């Protein structure tokens, strides 16, 4: 309830997701604090009043909330615990919110190390992509203390639509890995289906249009399915990043004794995509690896 | 408007036939296989001896039986649909059968003067009752336009994919997505529960994002709640996946997820689950991990 | 000793029949399908019009044709083996066909007074020529003992697995191992070559250890040297894997490696390889990695 | 040729493989030097004249050749580069021979760091198991300088039968990963086949006996195949260790863009084995996970 008042929020990682999320936080009337350590602060954010400090430590000192939107597990560790990082600037009454898609197992240790400074920790990765981040319609899956979650909820509301506390620390990251298994497999599912249909001489565009509103309907079918048919593979979410995400699921499966045959196989098909020069294609281009495997394309190009 | 015949008034047939009556259509049932549903009789449907006498009377004849042999038999056996079909009549196969055989059945039906549409559906018993099924159709555009108002009374998203066989192909493609989407939710929820997270909260958390699907909404809820009473039985989906895998072998396709999904349904069948709803694919993966996402 | 009939003197049949002559057996060929190999004729083999006249003359009738329908036809068609078979005659199916259908064919052959053994082989064209084939047999122990000296002339490791059908089951199991062992060597060599290591040296290095196999020795050498001219064609092994995958679906078995191997052979077929020797499964995996273990 | 003269060889890691290999080196007339840092020297080796020093550094100082037989990649790094490790005791005219089954990619870096001390490096992992180690019939696949290889060849001859220089540093480890892909997949192959045969009512013992001498013949069929039928799963090579090995193949596949569907799937089936309490069963017990998946056992117990 309280954060209808201005909030002091630091934002570490202003990428294709971080920049629109920080922009949306500023539109809800909040004060943004940036780190210029790796990259210069975007002029869009400086114009809206963001204070560009020199490093994550200084950011953690000025701000009450510190959001991290970086690519992977080792980068969160470095940003949190390197010299002049978030832990050195954190203490009581401060909330460190990792919105990156990292290891759930590692997150538990990061949460303990941050809480050892008197600060609180939330793991709140998102779903919805760049389009979702700009629209503030992201699904935010949170892991942490229920009072910390409620305290940070008005901020999550400015960045997303469905916000949910899955459980304690590590759970928000476990919810993002589960998301990542679904996303990658729903893509593989639509690709195999359209490849089968087009191989039998059925127009894949008509097939995808016909499946909407039934048991095969999904956001992947309407979004990725259209990209597969139209060949619009310009990265939204790179195959190299989804391979990083599936590695978390498969590492978890190895440690916790899970037999996930389709998650294991989507990782192999993503490698066919990379082998034909596709690490930086959007993950919808997973169809191109299946087309390579079939010696048949669903497109006329 | 229109007199309609209906062979196969089962779990999907009866509610689809019921919605045709409400729309102002006269129905003609066949009591050769079994007795006509009293609900339909009490509402105006005429019972007839066989699909030939039904075809003779009706201008539109819908078929809804379990597999390719059963469609073949009801179309071309003695006293079947073809014998009573002819000029101006339209045969509509709304069953989910082999796209390959459909082109042959359509050819033989057209040889009587009649027309043929292959219009399988998606949306389960629920969607048939509520008339929100997605109906994928293959056949002549003029023939599709004639049957379109009947399709509108049975479903919501109606679409002509292409010529004859293309409707059945869209259905195989649908069954690949249904099985693989069910396995994605099962693998994802088993990963979550195994990590100590609540699968009920994870399912709720993923709504509105890229992981959003009709499967996460319906079948995902069944996985969390343990509600596996058949809507669509595993033994039936295994038959649907065989159509895809036979077609992939014939057309030189490498579909590894679909192939894995067939092997997983086999584990479900081995542990006593041939008649569970296809959402119980999670039970096969759960067995594979010696760990269930639910209690007791 | 013994008069022997031989239907199917092809790539495997002709050398097996040849070795029976050398052992002191009189052969009876059928010229219904095609002309008798001149090599066999010049060595004493009598040509006859059909498998019935061959069965009438011989006490042992060996069959070696490509699949289940072809065995069914040659056994039970007009002028086939059954018509001329009877008391004291023994039908030996050395083809690799469905274990399921074999029990039915055996039952129908016994109904003539004759006996039946299902004795498929392993060891390729090479092993047939050199008489070192491993012969897996199903049937009556007394019937197996009668045919044993003939088996000894055609192969080296002779074994009765069980009753009728068990020989064919051992062959399906053999084909699962052959395909999966070929894919293990292909995946292993592709991993090695991809890491900049010489696949020729890696194959040599692995001999004598736990990775030692007949496949690493024969098929591994073909993968390194690029010698993919058929011994056993991919389209044939795909049919063999379908027997295993149909049986797994029927018996509620989850065989994920075998299922993956079938999907990989499909990539080989898509890139023009239906007639390559099964060692060219590496070519499918190589295509899947955009990287070949050989040059040019 | 020269090492028909006594050699000074250090042995770091005296496990189920290390102890018989060190014993066989001593029977060829060589001097063994042990480290008592983690474990006490086995009395079998001390009786044959092994000098038990205090740590890998001291061992590298006294011996000309230093063999390492430890479980995995991080343990080789620790043994080679920790305080009082092999690198601190190494210099010119010294050969460090890693016989462990570790990452080929990491090995290249370990080789460079060791060569920076004036010492030479060989990566010579083996195949043949405990039975092979005792019999000195192991297949030794070596990676390194051809002169270093020839110099160390009489020592490899006392420990094994087929010794081969695959290539330069990293290649011996790449040859062991290729070995590990074959071993795990040949086991999965025999298990699926015997499970299929037994499911159809054919005696699996007769089936395995029938397949020998044909295209399905292998060491896995004669060795592991008999264990599958007889249920003798007492560890020779633990499933947990083969899962470590397949992780190297799958990590390599992810980095180098390989689609290896059966290596990926054997890793999932090994997890079913672990899930039912099998991390310490012999890898032949991979059949038990397939039996769990089929709800059917090939045995009467």
């Amino acid at each position: 309830l309280y954060f209808q008042h201005m909030a002091k929020i630091g934002f570490i990682g202003t990428g294709i997701m971080g920049k629109p999320m920080a922009q949306n936080l500023q539109k809800a009337g909040h004060s943004l604090f940036l780190s210029t350590h790796h990259d210069a602060a975007p002029a869009d954010l400086l114009e809206a009043g963001a204070i560009a400090l020199a490093n994550p430590k200084e950011v953690a000192q000025e701000a009450e909330f510190i959001i991290v939107m970086v690519p992977d597990t080792p980068q969160v560790e470095d940003v949190l615990f390197r010299k002049d990082g978030i832990a050195e600037g954190a203490g009581p009454n401060k909330v460190v919110i990792d919105m990156s898609s990292i290891s759930p197992t590692a997150t538990k240790g990061f949460a303990e190390k941050i809480k050892a400074t008197g600060a609180q920790y939330l793991d709140a990765p998102v779903s919805g992509g760049e389009v979702g981040a700009k629209a503030a319609t992201l699904s935010i899956m949170v892991g942490g203390c229920p009072n910390t979650f409620e305290r940070a909820l008005p901020l999550f509301q400015a960045m997303g639509k469905n916000i949910t506390r899955v459980g304690g620390n590590g759970d928000g990251q476990t919810a993002k890995v589960a998301n990542q298994i679904i996303v990658a497999l729903n893509i593989q599912a639509v690709a195999e289906a359209l490849l089968f249909a087009a191989r039998n001489g059925a127009d894949p565009a008509k097939v995808r249009e016909a499946l909407m509103g039934g048991f095969a309907s999904s956001r992947i079918l309407e979004v990725h399915g259209e990209r597969m048919v139209k060949g619009t593979f310009d990265p939204g979410f790179r195959i190299s990043l989804h391979q990083k995400d599936l590695n978390l699921a498969l590492a978890g499966a190895r440690e916790l004794n899970l037999n996930l045959p389709n998650t294991a196989n989507a990782q192999q098909v993503f490698s066919t995509c990379a082998a034909i020069g596709g690490s930086n294609w959007d993950h919808s281009a997973l169809i191109k690896g299946l087309e390579h495997m079939a010696n048949f394309s669903i497109r006329d190009e």
